[PDB]
This record gives structure tokens, C-alpha cells and sequence, in this order.
DNA sequence: CCTGGATGGG
């Protein structure tokens, strides 16, 4: 059977994606089609600029429908094409079933008659430059109205959107409204006071009053910020706030007793008048960067009595200048009782010492504290050690150097104590920089110029430490006793470390890596590993071993020094030797991998013959990759029975034929990457029979040849369950008029 | 609100 919707792919939770096909209309499907199975519909940047009333009116169960980007506005267009989307009036009536609905970057200057079963609507980046009662009159069910950009550089208008006083009170259901960039000077007129979020930032709301949100009680969350900006560090064009503004009334805010967040960033504010925050009990977050309250952070009270608030973002308020703040915190910061969360990133001062977050010290569920980019060149890692619930620093892009005077490399999330230091500016590690921080579990030191002789003295005291993620360095050299001080270490990144001259005159001893009983993860990746080196990886520890990016090859290349090189490995997992150079393979070089492998890479190497007999050597393997290699053929022996495979990637290669039965005896094989080729056909005779029990079969990018009508049509709609995109990203390289179509195309349906 | 640090998403 064709599949239903061509040009378009059915999807979990009956979505019909017809994004990025080039349309020019809605796709009217075959009467074949399973139409009510269809609950959402997806036609993003398609090039569709009229709609009919025939559209999706057979779609009976249809409850989101989502055309954005098919007629962009002028401004929004590349090449400021002109674009104006007419839309017949019953369009959506047609469809009483709908319930989410994004009309956003079209070219409409009035909203279309709409069905009352609508909830949610977008139209955001359209020409409409007017709401009254009438524009959605009777949308008693909807609860989200998006209408941002409507007026701002990228799409202008000459003027303000107009919203009317009491233009939406009809929505007595409305919860959430956006309204940013769109020019506005005031704030509309009794909006409905169901509203629970409202967005009105990025105008040129320059006062504000409580007036301004009279009857607004129910609000949640109020955004504001933006509306006259500081300008010189953008970026695109921005109107300069000008001189005795902004002028938010001291209890314009007073009123919102439900209010959980408040965002005021970027509103060249140079004082807190602590009457805003007075009435906010339910206050959790609140949003204060971009400003300049680099002097009012030292002194202010008016965090006092903000007793709820659990992220406070203070980034970004730094001298216009380009200068130090010098930088104690009020102790008013002391009141943030269940402060969560503080972001300081990018305020620009110098030094961090025990003054500088004295308040916060014993702030009980204070977690997360963000320092990066702040010049700071005098640190105290010390302060941190007794902050009763820290987890996260990050200390990233600094000037510190020293102390006063995933599969193969897991991440630090879940873990309990995380220091970033990286792209700070050390040279060489002392032991006792981290003399009070024996609690770490992970310590990010990636991206410094360190230079340093490793040996076993550098990380004494943190006896806690599981991550150690040093890459992007110059360490020098590895030896005997290399991070032994380290008992606890679980994985441990040593990638992009390259000193080939630097070595004295030797090579790396890389017996450290036995001496380890904690470690699974290690990465050696590119580091040029070349020669020189230890003979044999030993660690009956290690899950997974990163390679990528040295030369294996030159190691191979010299007799059978290194062929037992990655043996010693009894535990491993996965292997990554992918850009290695690796131009060929023994037979004896890949029996001598650890038996116990699931996960084996080859990425980029110029691997053209591959023996696939060998795979009897490894009875565990479950993934093969030999994805950008030079494999002409899947041929020279098939896949020897047994084997456990289930993820096969032989993509981006020049395999132009495949030996019969090929696949046939890898039983358990369920996926396959054959993209990115020069496949003129795909075959059955390749995978025996058991066609249908692969779960991903991908064949797109080859250079198919679409005969009328050729055998690999057969064979993929009878299993089109498991191509994904088959309905338009499985293409001819041939006949002439139809390379690069796709194999149903309207010169193909007519030969099937 | 989330996201970054500029802006666009829901
Ligand atoms: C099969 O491999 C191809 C190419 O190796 C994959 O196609 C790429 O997909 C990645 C994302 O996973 C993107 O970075 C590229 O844009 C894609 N490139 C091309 C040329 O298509 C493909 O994803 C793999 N197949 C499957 C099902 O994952
Ligand atoms: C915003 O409104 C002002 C005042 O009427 C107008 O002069 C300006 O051009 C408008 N901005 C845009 C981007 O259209
Ligand atoms: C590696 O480990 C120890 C240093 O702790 C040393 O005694 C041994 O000789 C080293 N091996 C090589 C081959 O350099």
C-alpha cells in the first residue's frame, strides 16, 4: 500500500507532518486515507499563501493545526518578499474540532472567523495591528492568545497596535497573554481578569501604575522587562530608554497577592524601591538582570521580607563601561530564605572572598550560584566549603590562577557538588587550592593553559572527587602515579590534551590508568597519540574508552608492539576509535578487543574492506558504526550467524552492491543505516526474508534508480513501517527528470 | 514563565 498522506509522514499521536515540503496548498489526501486517525496536522514552512474552505474539512477528529511560516511578512522574508495570505471565511469553521491553532510569520491583517472549540491561538510575526471585541468574539474555550512581533524592526507598521479598552473581556476563559514587540506605549484597558500570565515585554511601556493592572488579580506571572533597554551591547537596532525614565510607581505591583514571577530585566533601573515587592507573599521568581544595580546590591533592604523567592537573577549589571563593581551583598540577601537559585554572572568584579557572599552563606536550600564571566582574578575557593545545601558553581570564564596571595563521558547533574572552573586562566594546579573542598564530586577544569606535570601531588585533598573533566589543556605528561591521589574517581576526561615536543624526550606511561579501581569512563581523545607509548591498557574497572582522534593506525602500522594495546580492558563496554586513520584491519587486531564489547566505533576512518567473518570474535557486540569510511560493497563473507548485532551504521560510505542474504543471519539486528551511498536499488534478496523485522531502515541520500517501476518499491512499502521519511526523503538519483524527487513524485504515483 | 545574555517560544 502507498503511504496515506504523500506527500506528507504519519507520526505517533496521529500527527500528519507536512512541515518543509515546499507546498503550495494544502495537500488534499486520497479518499483511502485513515482521516480520522488524524489529530494534528503540521504544514511549518511550507510556501502555502492561499487557503480554502476544503482544506481540512474532511479532517473530523483534527485538533491542532500549525501553518507557521508559509507567507512571511516582508521584514521577515530573506529577500523581503511581499507575501498576503488569503484565507477563505469558513477555513476553519470547517473544522469545529479544533483546539490549537499557530498562524505565526504570515502575511494576515485581520484574525479569521474561528470555531468556539479553540483554546490555544497563535499569531504571532502576522500584520495584525488591531484587537477589538470583535476579533475573537465567542472563543469561550480559549486559554492561550500569543500575538508578539506584530510591530518592531524586523516587521514595522508605522504606528502602535491598537488594542481597544475591554477589547478581549469577552474571553472569560483566557489564563496566558503575549503581547511583546509590538510597540505598545500603555498597557490595554481591563484586560480579562482571568489572566494568569501576561507578557507585555519589549514594547515601550516607559510607566506604569497600578492603574495599569487594575483587576488583575489572578496573575501568576508578569513580564515587563525590556520596555526602555540599555542599548550598547546589542545587536540588532533598540531605542535607548531615554533620560528620567523608566517610572514604575512604587505600588504598582501591590495588588498581585498571587503573583509567583516577575520579570523586570533589562529597564535601566539604578534602584530597588522595596514598596514593588511589599503585598508579593507567593513571589518565587523574580528577574532583575540586564540593569544597573551594581551599586544598589551592596546595600539594598528590599529583598527583606521576599520570603518565598527561590530564583533570583541578578546577571548582567555591570558599569556601562566596561568595569569592575566592587562587590559586597547587602545583607538584606540574608532574607531570601528559600532562595534556591542566584545567577551573578557577568556583574564584573575582582575579587571573591569571604565578604563578598556573606548573607547567603547559611541560606539553608541555596543550590545554584552562577559567577561565570566576571573578571574575578582573586577567588577564595574556601567560602563554599560550609554552604549547607550547594550543588552547582559555576566559576567558568574567569581571570582566577591559583589561590589568594552520555555513553562515554557522563555528565554532573545528578551529582551532589559541582565546580566549574574552566576557561579561567591557570597555569599550573596547586594540591591546596582545594584544600576545603574535599565534598566534590565533580570538578570541571577544561579550557585553562594547563602546563603542568601530573605525578600524583596536584589533587590531594579532594578525596570525594568522581568527575574530572581536564580537557582542552597542555598537561605535559602522564605517569605511573597520574590521579592515584584521586581513590573515588569514576571518569575522567584527558581529550584534546597535545604535547608532542613538550614530552622531554619520551612518551606517556599510561600504567595509571590500572592503578584506578573506581574508573569507568576515560577520554584520550585526540591527543595525538602517535607513538611512544605504553603498550597495554589494563583496568578491570572500565566501562568505555574514547580513542576518537589519535592514530592507532601508526601504532598498528609498527609491528605487534600495540596489537594487544586495548586487551587488558576486561570490563569494556565501548570502544570510539573513530579518526584514526585506520586505512586497513587484521583480522589478528580485532580478536585482540576485549570478548565483553557492546559498543564499537569506526567513525571517519579509510576503512574500504571490512571482514565481517571476524565479528564471530566479539559475541557481544550489539552496535557497529562505520559511518564516513570508503566501503565500496557489503560483501567478501556476510554476517556470520550468532551474532548478538542490533545497530548496524554503514552510512556515508561509496556502497554501490550488497551480496545477496547479507543481513539475513543477523537475527537480531534491528537497526540499519544505509544512508548516504551510491545505492541504485534496495534489495530483498539482501535481508533473506525477515524483511519485516527491522525497526529502522535507513535509505536516504542514494542514488536510487526509479525504473517504472523498480523492485526496491515493494520491498520498502512493505515494510515502510520501519523507513523513516519514506515519503519524501527516500529519492532517485535517476531517470534525468527525476533525480532528486522523491520515489512517489507525480511523474512516480503514475508508476507504482 | 522557559531560554540567553539576544532573542523567540508557548
Ligand atoms: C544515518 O546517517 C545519516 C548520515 O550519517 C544521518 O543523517 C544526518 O543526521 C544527523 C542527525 O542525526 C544530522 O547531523 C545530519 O544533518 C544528517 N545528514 C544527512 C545527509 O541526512 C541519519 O540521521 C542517520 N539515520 C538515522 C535514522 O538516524
Ligand atoms: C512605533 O510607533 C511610533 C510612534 O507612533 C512610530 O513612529 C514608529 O515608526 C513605530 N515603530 C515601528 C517599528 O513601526
Ligand atoms: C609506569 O608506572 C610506574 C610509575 O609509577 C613505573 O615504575 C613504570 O616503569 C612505568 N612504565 C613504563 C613503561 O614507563
Amino acid at each position: 500500500t502507498l503511504p496515506p498522506f504523500l506527500p506528507c509522514e504519519l507520526q505517533p499521536h496521529g500527527l500528519v507532518n507536512c512541515n518543509w515540503l515546499f507546498l503550495k496548498s494544502v495537500p488534499h489526501f486520497s479518499a483511502a486515507a485513515p482521516r480520522d486517525n488524524v489529530t494534528s496536522l503540521s504544514l511549518l514552512s511550507n510556501r502555502i499563501h492561499h487557503l480554502h474552505d476544503s482544506d481540512f474539512a474532511q479532517l473530523s477528529n483534527l485538533q491542532k493545526l500549525n501553518l507557521k511560516w508559509n507567507c512571511p511578512p516582508a521584514g521577515l522574508s530573506p529577500m523581503h518578499f511581499p507575501c498576503h495570505m488569503t484565507i477563505e471565511p469558513n477555513t476553519f469553521l470547517a473544522v469545529p474540532t479544533l483546539e490549537e491553532l499557530n498562524l505565526s510569520y504570515n502575511g494576515i491583517t485581520t484574525v479569521p472567523a474561528l470555531p468556539s472549540s479553540l483554546v490555544s491561538l497563535i499569531l504571532s510575526r502576522t500584520n495584525i495591528l488591531q484587537l477589538d471585541p470583535t476579533s475573537l468574539t465567542g472563543l469561550h474555550a480559549l486559554r492561550f492568545l500569543y500575538m508578539d512581533g506584530n510591530c518592531y524592526y524586523k516587521n514595522p507598521c508605522g504606528r502602535a497596535l491598537e488594542v481597544a479598552p475591554g477589547a478581549l473581556l469577552g474571553l472569560g476563559n483566557l489564563t496566558h497573554l503575549s503581547l511583546k514587540y509590538n510597540n505598545l506605549t500603555t498597557v490595554p484597558r481591563s484586560l480579562p481578569p482571568s489572566l494568569e500570565y501576561l507578557l507585555l515585554s519589549y514594547n515601550h511601556i516607559v510607566t506604569l501604575a497600578p492603574e495599569d493592572l487594575a483587576n488583575l488579580t489572578a496573575l501568576r506571572v508578569l513580564d515587563v522587562g525590556g520596555n526602555c533597554r540599555r542599548c550598547d551591547h546589542a545587536r540588532n537596532p533598540c531605542v535607548e530608554c531615554p533620560h528620567k525614565f523608566p517610572q514604575l510607581h512604587s505600588d504598582t505591583f501591590s495588588h498581585l497577592s498571587r503573583l509567583e514571577g516577575l520579570v523586570l530585566k533589562d529597564s535601566s533601573l539604578y534602584q530597588l524601591n522595596p514598596r514593588w515587592f511589599r503585598g508579593l507573599g507567593n513571589l518565587t521568581v523574580l528577574d532583575l538582570s540586564e540593569n544597573f544595580l551594581y551599586d544598589c546590591i551592596t546595600k539594598t533592604k528590599a529583598f527583606q521580607g521576599l520570603a518565598q523567592l527561590r530564583r533570583l537573577n541578578l546577571s548582567f549589571n555591570y558599569h556601562k563601561k566596561v568595569s569592575f563593581a566592587h562587590l559586597t551583598l547587602a545583607p538584606s540577601f540574608g532574607s531570601l530564605l528559600s532562595l534556591q537559585e542566584l545567577d551573578m554572572h557577568g556583574i564584573f568584579f575582582r575579587s571573591l572572598s569571604q565578604k563578598t557572599l556573606q548573607p547567603l552563606a547559611r541560606l539553608p536550600m541555596l543550590q545554584r550560584l552562577y559567577l561565570q564571566m566576571n573578571f574575578i582574578n582573586q577567588a577564595q575557593l574556601g567560602i563554599f566549603k560550609d554552604f549547607p545545601g550547594l550543588r552547582y558553581i559555576d566559576l567558568s570564564d574567569n581571570r582566577i590562577s591559583g589561590a589568594v596571595e552520555e555513553d562515554f563521558m557522563p555528565s554532573c547533574k545528578n551529582l551532589s557538588f559541582t565546580l566549574d572552573l574552566s576557561r579561567n586562566n591557570l597555569v599550573t594546579v596547586q594540591p591546596e587550592m582545594f584544600a576545603q573542598l574535599s565534598r566534590l564530586q565533580c570538578l570541571r577544569l577544561s579550557h585553562n593553559s594547563i602546563s603542568q606535570a601530573v605525578n600524583g601531588s596536584q589533587f590531594v585533598p579532594l578525596t570525594s572527587l568522581q568527575v574530572l573533566d581536564l580537557s582542552h589543556n597542555k598537561l605535559d605528561l602522564y605517569h605511573g602515579r597520574s590521579f592515584t591521589e584521586l581513590p573515588r574517581l569514576e571518569a575522567l576526561d584527558l581529550s584534546y590534551n597535545s604535547q608532542p615536543f613538550s614530552m622531554r624526550g619520551v612518551g606517556h606511561n599510561l600504567s595509571f590508568v590500572a592503578q584506578l579501581p573506581t574508573l569507568r569512563y576515560l577520554s584520550l581523545a585526540h591527543n595525538g597519540i602517535h607513538s611512544r607509548v605504553s603498550q597495554q591498557l589494563c583496568s578491570t574497572s572500565l566501562w568505555a574508552l574514547d580513542f576518537s582522534g589519535n592514530s592507532l593506525s601508526q601504532m598498528w602500522a609498527e609491528g605487534d608492539l600495540y596489537l594487544r594495546f586495548f586487551q587488558g580492558l576486561r570490563s569494556l563496554i565501548r570502544l570510539d576509535l573513530s579518526q584514526n586513520r585506520l586505512h586497513t584491519l587484521l583480522p589478528c587486531t580485532l580478536g585482540n578487543l576485549p570478548k565483553s564489547l557492546q559498543l564499537l566505533r569506526l567513525r571517519n576512518n579509510y576503512l574500504a574492506f571490512f571482514n565481517w567473518s571476524s565479528l564471530t570474535l566479539l559475541p557481544n557486540l550489539e552496535t557497529l558504526d562505520l559511518a564516513g569510511n570508503q566501503l565500496k560493497a557489503l560483501s567478501n563473507g556476510s554476517l556470520p550467524s550468532g551474532t548478538q548485532l542490533q545497530r548496524l551504521d554503514v552510512s556515508r560510505n561509496s556502497i554501490i552492491f550488497v551480496v545477496p542474504g547479507f543481513f539475513a543471519l543477523a537475527t537480531r539486528l534491528r537497526e540499519l543505516n544505509l544512508s548516504a551511498n551510491a545505492l541504485r536499488t534496495v534489495e530483498p534478496s539482501w535481508f533473506g526474508f525477515l524483511a519485516g523485522s527491522l525497526e529502522v531502515l535507513d535509505v536516504s541520500a542514494n542514488p536510487l534508480h526509479c525504473a517504472c517501476g523498480a523492485a526496491f518499491v515493494d520491498f520498502l512499502l512493505q515494510v515502510q513501517a520501519a523507513v523513516p521519511g519514506l515519503p519524501s526523503r527516500v529519492k532517485c538519483g535517476s531517470p534525468g527528470q527525476l533525480q532528486g524527487r522523491s520515489i512517489f513524485a507525480q511523474d512516480l504515483r503514475l508508476c507504482l
